[PDB]
Protein backbone atom coordinates (compact mmCIF):
# COMPACT_ATOMS: atom_id res chain seq x y z
CA UNK A 1 0.00 0.00 0.00
CA UNK A 2 0.92 3.66 -0.62
CA UNK A 3 4.05 5.56 -1.73
CA UNK A 4 2.55 9.07 -1.88
CA UNK A 5 -0.49 7.42 -3.60
CA UNK A 6 -1.91 3.83 -3.63
CA UNK A 7 0.52 1.31 -5.14
CA UNK A 8 -0.95 -2.01 -4.58
CA UNK A 9 1.14 -4.77 -6.05
CA UNK A 10 -0.31 -7.93 -4.53
CA UNK A 11 1.49 -10.62 -2.60
CA UNK A 12 4.40 -11.07 -5.13
CA UNK A 13 6.12 -7.67 -4.91
CA UNK A 14 7.53 -6.22 -1.68
CA UNK A 15 9.34 -3.15 -0.31
CA UNK A 16 8.77 -0.32 -2.75
CA UNK A 17 10.84 2.77 -3.48
CA UNK A 18 9.66 5.73 -5.48
CA UNK A 19 11.73 6.04 -8.67
CA UNK A 20 9.86 8.70 -10.66
CA UNK A 21 6.81 9.97 -12.59
CA UNK A 22 5.58 8.52 -15.91
CA UNK A 23 3.01 9.77 -18.39
CA UNK A 24 0.16 7.89 -16.59
CA UNK A 25 1.35 7.35 -13.04
CA UNK A 26 4.29 6.65 -10.84
CA UNK A 27 7.14 4.20 -10.99
CA UNK A 28 8.81 2.23 -8.20
CA UNK A 29 11.27 -0.57 -7.83
CA UNK A 30 10.09 -3.46 -5.71
CA UNK A 31 11.39 -6.90 -4.78
CA UNK A 32 10.00 -9.85 -6.80
CA UNK A 33 9.90 -12.76 -4.38
CA UNK A 34 9.27 -15.44 -7.04
CA UNK A 35 12.46 -14.50 -8.90
CA UNK A 36 14.15 -13.05 -5.80
CA UNK A 37 15.25 -10.06 -7.90
CA UNK A 38 14.50 -6.32 -7.66
CA UNK A 39 12.11 -5.13 -10.56
CA UNK A 40 10.60 -1.93 -12.03
CA UNK A 41 6.80 -1.40 -11.71
CA UNK A 42 4.88 1.25 -13.56
CA UNK A 43 1.41 2.32 -12.36
CA UNK A 44 -0.78 3.26 -15.32
CA UNK A 45 -4.14 4.96 -14.97
CA UNK A 46 -5.32 5.64 -18.54
CA UNK A 47 -9.03 4.84 -18.64
CA UNK A 48 -10.44 8.41 -18.48
CA UNK A 49 -8.97 9.47 -21.86
CA UNK A 50 -9.44 7.80 -25.29
CA UNK A 51 -5.79 8.74 -26.19
CA UNK A 52 -4.23 7.30 -23.05
CA UNK A 53 -6.19 4.09 -23.63
CA UNK A 54 -5.08 3.94 -27.23
CA UNK A 55 -1.34 4.34 -26.42
CA UNK A 56 -1.58 1.87 -23.52
CA UNK A 57 -3.25 -0.76 -25.62
CA UNK A 58 -0.82 -0.28 -28.46
CA UNK A 59 2.19 -0.59 -26.22
CA UNK A 60 0.90 -3.56 -24.29
CA UNK A 61 0.04 -5.43 -27.52
CA UNK A 62 3.48 -4.81 -29.06
CA UNK A 63 5.64 -5.55 -25.98
CA UNK A 64 3.77 -8.80 -25.25
CA UNK A 65 4.29 -9.99 -28.81
CA UNK A 66 7.93 -8.97 -28.93
CA UNK A 67 10.48 -11.20 -27.39
CA UNK A 68 14.02 -9.88 -27.67
CA UNK A 69 17.11 -9.15 -25.51
CA UNK A 70 17.28 -5.54 -26.69
CA UNK A 71 13.63 -4.57 -26.29
CA UNK A 72 12.08 -4.11 -22.80
CA UNK A 73 9.81 -7.07 -21.93
CA UNK A 74 6.68 -7.12 -19.82
CA UNK A 75 7.36 -9.70 -17.05
CA UNK A 76 3.95 -9.39 -15.38
CA UNK A 77 0.78 -7.37 -15.29
CA UNK A 78 -1.25 -6.63 -12.20
CA UNK A 79 -4.84 -5.50 -12.35
CA UNK A 80 -8.30 -6.09 -10.76
CA UNK A 81 -10.17 -9.38 -11.61
CA UNK A 82 -13.01 -7.59 -13.36
CA UNK A 83 -13.47 -4.64 -15.78
CA UNK A 84 -15.64 -2.78 -13.30
CA UNK A 85 -12.95 -2.86 -10.66
CA UNK A 86 -10.01 -2.17 -12.97
CA UNK A 87 -9.03 1.48 -12.50
CA UNK A 88 -5.23 1.03 -12.80
CA UNK A 89 -2.87 -1.41 -14.42
CA UNK A 90 0.62 -2.21 -13.09
CA UNK A 91 3.32 -3.20 -15.59
CA UNK A 92 6.24 -5.13 -14.26
CA UNK A 93 9.57 -4.91 -16.06
CA UNK A 94 13.31 -5.67 -15.58
CA UNK A 95 14.93 -3.00 -13.48
CA UNK A 96 17.09 -0.77 -15.65
CA UNK A 97 19.06 1.59 -13.50
CA UNK A 98 19.65 4.19 -16.20
CA UNK A 99 19.01 5.35 -19.80
CA UNK A 100 21.20 6.67 -22.53
CA UNK A 101 19.86 10.24 -22.00
CA UNK A 102 20.81 10.33 -18.24
CA UNK A 103 24.22 8.69 -19.05
CA UNK A 104 25.12 11.17 -21.79
CA UNK A 105 24.27 14.15 -19.48
CA UNK A 106 27.37 13.24 -17.38
CA UNK A 107 29.47 10.51 -18.84
CA UNK A 108 31.95 10.32 -21.73
CA UNK A 109 31.51 7.15 -23.78
CA UNK A 110 34.62 5.18 -24.85
CA UNK A 111 34.66 4.16 -28.56
CA UNK A 112 34.12 0.64 -27.30
CA UNK A 113 30.91 1.62 -25.51
CA UNK A 114 29.62 3.66 -28.52
CA UNK A 115 30.17 0.72 -30.73
CA UNK A 116 28.47 -1.74 -28.24
CA UNK A 117 25.47 0.47 -27.65
CA UNK A 118 25.05 1.09 -31.39
CA UNK A 119 25.20 -2.65 -32.05
CA UNK A 120 22.48 -3.35 -29.44
CA UNK A 121 20.25 -0.53 -30.71
CA UNK A 122 20.49 -1.93 -34.27
CA UNK A 123 20.08 -5.53 -33.18
CA UNK A 124 16.75 -4.62 -31.38
CA UNK A 125 15.66 -2.37 -34.32
CA UNK A 126 16.30 -5.28 -36.75
CA UNK A 127 13.76 -7.35 -34.78
CA UNK A 128 11.24 -4.55 -34.72
CA UNK A 129 11.47 -3.76 -38.47
CA UNK A 130 11.27 -7.55 -39.19
CA UNK A 131 7.83 -7.45 -37.45
CA UNK A 132 6.79 -4.67 -39.90
CA UNK A 133 6.71 -2.26 -36.98
CA UNK A 134 8.21 1.25 -36.92
CA UNK A 135 9.18 2.63 -33.49
CA UNK A 136 8.94 6.33 -34.52
CA UNK A 137 10.27 7.86 -31.28
CA UNK A 138 13.88 6.57 -30.98
CA UNK A 139 15.97 8.82 -28.77
CA UNK A 140 18.42 8.48 -25.85
CA UNK A 141 15.68 8.55 -23.22
CA UNK A 142 13.95 5.52 -24.91
CA UNK A 143 17.10 3.44 -24.60
CA UNK A 144 17.31 1.89 -21.14
CA UNK A 145 20.55 0.47 -19.66
CA UNK A 146 21.22 -1.66 -16.64
CA UNK A 147 24.40 -1.53 -14.51
CA UNK A 148 26.23 -3.93 -17.00
CA UNK A 149 25.33 -1.88 -20.10
CA UNK A 150 22.57 -4.24 -21.53
CA UNK A 151 20.61 -1.93 -23.69
CA UNK A 152 16.84 -2.20 -24.15
CA UNK A 153 14.56 -0.22 -26.45
CA UNK A 154 11.35 1.03 -24.75
CA UNK A 155 8.29 3.32 -25.32
CA UNK A 156 6.29 2.01 -28.26
CA UNK A 157 3.60 4.57 -27.58
CA UNK A 158 3.98 6.08 -31.05
CA UNK A 159 4.76 2.84 -32.94
CA UNK A 160 2.83 1.88 -36.16
CA UNK A 161 2.77 -0.92 -38.74
CA UNK A 162 4.93 0.04 -41.73
CA UNK A 163 2.88 1.42 -44.67
CA UNK A 164 5.28 2.67 -47.30
CA UNK A 165 2.45 3.05 -49.92
CA UNK A 166 0.57 5.59 -47.76
CA UNK A 167 3.64 7.61 -46.56
CA UNK A 168 3.04 10.80 -48.59
CA UNK A 169 1.52 13.91 -47.14
CA UNK A 170 1.53 17.70 -47.63
CA UNK A 171 4.07 20.28 -46.59
CA UNK A 172 4.53 20.95 -42.87
CA UNK A 173 2.25 18.20 -41.55
CA UNK A 174 1.65 17.97 -37.74
CA UNK A 175 4.10 15.34 -36.34
CA UNK A 176 4.17 13.91 -32.79
CA UNK A 177 7.66 12.35 -32.31
CA UNK A 178 10.44 14.06 -30.38
CA UNK A 179 11.75 16.94 -32.57
CA UNK A 180 15.58 16.53 -32.61
CA UNK A 181 15.49 12.89 -33.87
CA UNK A 182 12.97 13.51 -36.69
CA UNK A 183 14.02 12.72 -40.19
CA UNK A 184 13.98 15.63 -42.65
CA UNK A 185 11.17 14.00 -44.79
CA UNK A 186 8.74 14.27 -41.81
CA UNK A 187 8.85 18.08 -42.25
CA UNK A 188 8.61 17.86 -46.00
CA UNK A 189 6.39 15.10 -47.39
CA UNK A 190 6.27 12.08 -45.07
CA UNK A 191 3.89 10.74 -42.50
CA UNK A 192 6.80 8.66 -41.04
CA UNK A 193 5.33 5.33 -42.18
CA UNK A 194 8.64 3.98 -43.65
CA UNK A 195 11.45 2.17 -41.77
CA UNK A 196 13.96 4.72 -42.95
CA UNK A 197 12.60 7.21 -40.41
CA UNK A 198 14.00 4.99 -37.56
CA UNK A 199 17.46 4.71 -39.16
CA UNK A 200 17.60 8.53 -39.29
CA UNK A 201 16.89 8.64 -35.50
CA UNK A 202 19.60 6.02 -34.80
CA UNK A 203 21.97 8.27 -36.79
CA UNK A 204 21.15 11.19 -34.52
CA UNK A 205 21.75 8.99 -31.44
CA UNK A 206 25.16 7.96 -32.89
CA UNK A 207 26.16 11.63 -33.42
CA UNK A 208 25.04 12.39 -29.91
CA UNK A 209 27.08 9.50 -28.50
CA UNK A 210 30.16 10.78 -30.38
CA UNK A 211 30.03 14.22 -28.83
CA UNK A 212 27.67 14.29 -25.77
CA UNK A 213 25.28 16.83 -27.36
CA UNK A 214 22.34 16.57 -29.77
CA UNK A 215 23.52 16.95 -33.28
CA UNK A 216 20.33 18.69 -34.61
CA UNK A 217 18.78 20.66 -31.73
CA UNK A 218 16.22 22.61 -33.78
CA UNK A 219 13.86 24.78 -31.68
CA UNK A 220 10.90 24.18 -34.03
CA UNK A 221 9.96 22.41 -37.22
CA UNK A 222 11.71 24.50 -39.99
CA UNK A 223 14.59 25.19 -37.60
CA UNK A 224 15.07 21.42 -37.30
CA UNK A 225 15.51 21.43 -41.14
CA UNK A 226 17.85 24.42 -41.19
CA UNK A 227 19.95 22.50 -38.69
CA UNK A 228 20.08 19.37 -40.78
CA UNK A 229 20.98 21.31 -44.02
CA UNK A 230 23.69 23.39 -42.31
CA UNK A 231 25.53 20.12 -41.77
CA UNK A 232 24.56 17.78 -44.63
CA UNK A 233 24.54 20.71 -47.08
CA UNK A 234 21.76 21.60 -49.58
CA UNK A 235 20.01 18.51 -51.07
CA UNK A 236 21.19 17.68 -54.60
CA UNK A 237 18.95 18.04 -57.66
CA UNK A 238 18.50 14.24 -57.69
CA UNK A 239 17.26 14.24 -54.10
CA UNK A 240 14.95 17.20 -54.81
CA UNK A 241 13.45 15.34 -57.75
CA UNK A 242 12.16 12.72 -55.28
CA UNK A 243 10.08 15.33 -53.51
CA UNK A 244 7.04 15.77 -55.77
CA UNK A 245 5.06 18.08 -53.48
CA UNK A 246 5.49 21.54 -54.89
CA UNK A 247 5.34 23.45 -51.68
CA UNK A 248 8.02 21.30 -50.03
CA UNK A 249 10.24 21.38 -53.15
CA UNK A 250 9.88 25.22 -53.44
CA UNK A 251 10.72 25.71 -49.83
CA UNK A 252 14.04 23.86 -50.27
CA UNK A 253 14.70 25.79 -53.49
CA UNK A 254 14.20 29.12 -51.64
CA UNK A 255 16.98 28.42 -49.16
CA UNK A 256 20.52 29.73 -49.67
CA UNK A 257 23.05 27.19 -50.88
CA UNK A 258 24.87 25.44 -48.04
CA UNK A 259 27.90 23.22 -48.35
CA UNK A 260 28.42 19.94 -46.38
CA UNK A 261 30.51 20.30 -43.12
CA UNK A 262 32.68 17.20 -43.04
CA UNK A 263 31.93 14.76 -40.19
CA UNK A 264 35.55 14.69 -39.02
CA UNK A 265 35.51 18.47 -38.48
CA UNK A 266 32.51 18.07 -36.20
CA UNK A 267 33.81 14.89 -34.49
CA UNK A 268 37.61 15.10 -34.68
CA UNK A 269 38.10 12.29 -32.14
CA UNK A 270 35.68 9.79 -33.82
CA UNK A 271 36.63 6.46 -35.26
CA UNK A 272 36.61 6.90 -39.00
CA UNK A 273 34.46 3.75 -39.57
CA UNK A 274 31.90 5.30 -37.14
CA UNK A 275 31.76 8.40 -39.23
CA UNK A 276 31.39 6.39 -42.42
CA UNK A 277 28.41 4.65 -40.85
CA UNK A 278 27.02 7.87 -39.53
CA UNK A 279 27.10 9.41 -42.96
CA UNK A 280 25.10 6.55 -44.34
CA UNK A 281 22.39 6.79 -41.62
CA UNK A 282 22.13 10.57 -41.87
CA UNK A 283 21.57 10.74 -45.62
CA UNK A 284 18.90 13.18 -46.72
CA UNK A 285 17.24 10.90 -49.29
CA UNK A 286 15.37 8.16 -47.40
CA UNK A 287 15.64 5.67 -50.36
CA UNK A 288 19.43 6.03 -50.34
CA UNK A 289 19.59 5.83 -46.52
CA UNK A 290 21.17 2.62 -45.13
CA UNK A 291 18.81 -0.13 -43.90
CA UNK A 292 19.11 -1.86 -40.46
CA UNK A 293 20.74 -5.03 -41.80
CA UNK A 294 23.29 -3.12 -43.85
CA UNK A 295 24.17 -1.02 -40.88
CA UNK A 296 24.68 -4.18 -38.74
CA UNK A 297 27.01 -5.48 -41.52
CA UNK A 298 29.04 -2.23 -41.59
CA UNK A 299 32.88 -2.50 -40.79
CA UNK A 300 32.45 -0.34 -37.64
CA UNK A 301 30.36 -3.18 -36.04
CA UNK A 302 32.55 -6.06 -37.30
CA UNK A 303 33.43 -7.28 -33.76
CA UNK A 304 29.80 -7.88 -32.97
CA UNK A 305 28.10 -8.69 -36.26
CA UNK A 306 26.65 -12.26 -36.26
CA UNK A 307 23.45 -12.64 -38.22
CA UNK A 308 22.66 -16.00 -36.65
CA UNK A 309 22.50 -14.26 -33.29
CA UNK A 310 20.37 -11.35 -34.54
CA UNK A 311 16.85 -12.82 -34.55
CA UNK A 312 13.88 -11.64 -36.56
CA UNK A 313 10.22 -11.77 -35.36
CA UNK A 314 8.43 -15.10 -35.80
CA UNK A 315 5.12 -13.23 -35.84
CA UNK A 316 4.94 -9.90 -37.97
CA UNK A 317 2.03 -7.44 -37.39
CA UNK A 318 0.04 -7.37 -40.66
CA UNK A 319 -2.36 -4.82 -38.98
CA UNK A 320 -2.43 -1.74 -38.18
CA UNK A 321 -4.51 -2.29 -35.08
CA UNK A 322 -7.21 0.18 -36.32
CA UNK A 323 -7.00 1.90 -32.92
CA UNK A 324 -8.30 5.40 -33.91
CA UNK A 325 -11.83 4.15 -34.40
CA UNK A 326 -12.55 2.92 -30.87
CA UNK A 327 -14.44 4.50 -27.94
CA UNK A 328 -12.73 4.52 -24.45
CA UNK A 329 -15.05 1.66 -23.35
CA UNK A 330 -14.05 -0.84 -26.06
CA UNK A 331 -10.36 0.08 -25.45
CA UNK A 332 -10.51 -0.50 -21.64
CA UNK A 333 -12.22 -3.70 -22.56
CA UNK A 334 -9.40 -4.70 -25.00
CA UNK A 335 -6.75 -3.83 -22.37
CA UNK A 336 -8.55 -6.16 -19.91
CA UNK A 337 -8.46 -8.94 -22.54
CA UNK A 338 -4.90 -8.23 -23.51
CA UNK A 339 -3.75 -8.47 -19.83
CA UNK A 340 -5.69 -11.73 -19.02
CA UNK A 341 -2.62 -14.01 -19.51
CA UNK A 342 -1.22 -12.80 -16.22
CA UNK A 343 -4.17 -13.64 -14.03
CA UNK A 344 -3.59 -16.64 -11.64
CA UNK A 345 -4.75 -19.65 -13.68
CA UNK A 346 -7.00 -19.12 -16.69
N1 LIG B 1 12.29 -0.44 -16.47
C1 LIG B 1 12.67 0.63 -15.71
N2 LIG B 1 13.64 0.49 -14.79
C2 LIG B 1 14.05 1.51 -13.99
N3 LIG B 1 13.53 2.75 -14.04
C3 LIG B 1 12.52 3.05 -14.94
C4 LIG B 1 12.02 1.97 -15.83
N4 LIG B 1 11.06 2.51 -16.57
C5 LIG B 1 10.92 3.82 -16.22
N5 LIG B 1 11.79 4.15 -15.23
C6 LIG B 1 11.95 5.49 -14.59
O1 LIG B 1 10.69 6.08 -14.28
C7 LIG B 1 10.52 7.33 -14.99
C8 LIG B 1 9.17 7.42 -15.67
O2 LIG B 1 9.31 6.65 -16.86
P1 LIG B 1 8.26 6.72 -18.08
O3 LIG B 1 6.96 6.16 -17.56
O4 LIG B 1 8.93 6.10 -19.28
O5 LIG B 1 8.00 8.31 -18.28
P2 LIG B 1 8.82 9.27 -19.28
O6 LIG B 1 8.91 8.46 -20.55
O7 LIG B 1 7.97 10.53 -19.45
O8 LIG B 1 10.11 9.50 -18.52
C9 LIG B 1 11.58 7.36 -16.09
O9 LIG B 1 12.11 8.67 -16.34
C10 LIG B 1 12.64 6.38 -15.64
O10 LIG B 1 13.77 7.11 -15.17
Amino acid sequence: MVRGQVFDVGPRYTNLSYIGEGAYGMVCSAYDNLNKVRVAIKKISPFEHQTYCQRTLREIKILLRFRHENIIGINDIIRAPTIEQMKDVYIVQDLMETDLYKLLKTQHLSNDHICYFLYQILRGLKYIHSANVLHRDLKPSNLLLNTTCDLKICDFGLARVADPDHDHTGFLTEYVATRWYRAPEIMLNSKGYTKSIDIWSVGCILAEMLSNRPIFPGKHYLDQLNHILGILGSPSQEDLNCIINLKARNYLLSLPHKNKVPWNRLFPNADSKALDLLDKMLTFNPHKRIEVEQALAHPYLEQYYDPSDEPIAEAPFKFDMELDDLPKEKLKELIFEETARFQPGY
